[PDB]
This record gives structure tokens, sequence and C-alpha cells, in this order.
């Protein structure tokens, strides 16, 4: 039984685990704590890039964005290396997804614009996709630090899975913008020990991870069977019991994904 397996993993990792896989042709939705709130962490960058793409002509990707020393306030493996030169919107989208670059995402929020440095427009974008649950209230680094239980900067496995489904498999974006988002997630560098670790090599996996305080570790993916049948997989976790400095545990997400893959095979 899946729910028993997910509950075992919670005990093993002293964690709270949430899982959602939306229903398909012949598979029932998989759900475990799927309607409980968990912090977005960096997972918001997938819908953020979709918002920026949707909002502008495709050649907005070529616009140069400049920023300064004081814009670097979070883990930013790419943007730290380009303060002098600036970075194009395309480069920022690439870094935000593939390296989970925090400065890149902050700049993309500012590009999207409006109150809260773009957090309100980001949240409005989710509303336009029928997501009445998720909310973004702060940018990096603040968005990863909300106390366990606090609703700021949260989504649910259920809400984010339905959003990702529309973005990658549905018609939220035109085909050209959709392919840009899909390709970036396909080329993600941060995801190898999460959902990817739970599916066999002949399944395609694209994803966006998030990590935060209180042992937060998330991964949202779209996967395709060896015959091209797609499934959306959202896994979210925290370890409130270890306090603010609780270590995130990727292995928990790998094991949860392995369990899901077992059902979907
Ligand atoms: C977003 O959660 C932010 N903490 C960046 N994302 C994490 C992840 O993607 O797993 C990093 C790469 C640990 S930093």
């Amino acid at each position: 039984d899946l729910a028993d397996r997910f509950a075992e993993l919670e005990r093993r990792y002293d964690a709270r685990l949430g899982v959602y896989v939306p229903a398909t042709g012949t598979t029932a939705a998989i759900e475990y704590r799927a309607d409980e709130r968990f912090a977005f962490c960096s997972t918001f960058k997938a819908p953020l890039v979709a918002a920026v793409l949707h909002q502008n002509p495709l050649t907005h990707l070529d616009k140069l964005i400049t920023y300064t020393s004081d814009d670097i306030r979070s883990i930013s493996p790419v943007a730290q290396q380009h303060v002098q030169t600036g970075m194009t919107i395309g480069q920022l989208c690439d870094a935000a997804i593939r390296y989970s670059d925090g400065t890149a995402a902050n700049l993309l929020l500012a590009d999207l614009g409006g109150p809260g440095g773009g957090t309100a427009a980001f949240t409005g974008y989710l509303r336009s996709l029928g997501d009445t649950v998720s909310r973004l209230d702060a940018e990096a680094p603040e968005l990863n630090r909300d106390p366990p239980g606090d609703e700021r900067d949260t989504t649910t496995p259920h809400a984010i899975a339905l959003v990702l489904q529309q973005l990658v498999l549905g018609n939220a974006l035109p085909p050209d913008k959709r392919a840009l988002l899909t390709d970036w997630m396909a080329r993600n560098t941060t995801g190898a020990k999460r959902i990817r670790a739970g599916f066999p090599a002949d399944w395609k996996v694209i994803d966006k991870t998030g990590t935060g305080d209180y042992g937060r570790a998330n991964d949202i993916a779209v996967v395709w069977s060896p015959t091209g049948v797609p499934y959306v997989v959202a896994v979210m976790s925290d370890r409130a019991g270890g306090g603010y400095d609780a270590e995130p545990r990727e292995a928990l997400l790998a094991e949860a994904a392995t369990c899901v893959a077992g059902v979907l095979a």
C-alpha cells in the first residue's frame, strides 16, 4: 500500500511528505498530504519563467539586464559570474531553471514587475491558471525562511502539479514558448538525486527542484514512459522537527519517486 510506504518514509526521515500525481487515462491520481501547504522554495521558478515568456514577445529573451553587487543576496552560481557584463532575459531564465539561480529569479520577478517586486504578478499568473491556492509573498532569500505552518510563499503538491501539467502538457503557453520551458527543465542540473533517481533510465524526466530551511526539499517533474506516456509528479518535504537548520534529505524524494515509479510502470 502506497500510503503506508509514504508514512514509513516520513518516520525514517523525521519528515512531513507530500505527493501528487494527477489522474490520467488509466491511472488514478496519486495523493499523500497533497492538499497540505509546503513552501515553494525554488520550485516557483518554473511557473515564473512561464510567466515571463507568456508576458513578452519571444525576442524579449535577447534583452540585456544589468545588476550590481547588492543584488547578490542568495545562492546564484551563474549571476555572480556576470555582474559586470549583465545577463539577457534568456540567460536569466536558463540560470533560474537549470542552476536555480536566486539572483536570476529575483531579476525575472522584477522584469515581470508590479507590486511586491513582481510577487503579486507572479501570484496573478497562477490565478490565471486556475490555481487559487498558491501564493508568493517574498523573493530570495526570504521566501525559503517562513516558519513551518506559515502560509506565506506556499503551494501544495496538488496545486503545483496541476500548474506544471498546464505549462508542459497543456496549452498555457504557445508551442514555441512551451518548448523553451520544457527544454530548460530537461537540461536541469540540480535534480539528479530526486525524482530522476526514482525512475528507470528509459523514462524521460524534466524537473525543477527547491531547497529551503527547516529541512525543505521539493522536486516537481514531468516524466514520460518508454512509450511516450506522460505523468506529472510533485514531491514536497520538510523536517520541522530539526528546526531552522534541519538538513534537507534528497534521499526521501528519491525513495518517494521510486514508490511512484513502481505504481506507474
Ligand atoms: C531554491 O530552492 C534555492 N534554495 C535554490 N534551489 C535549490 C535546489 O534547487 O535544490 C538549490 C540548488 C540547493 S539553491
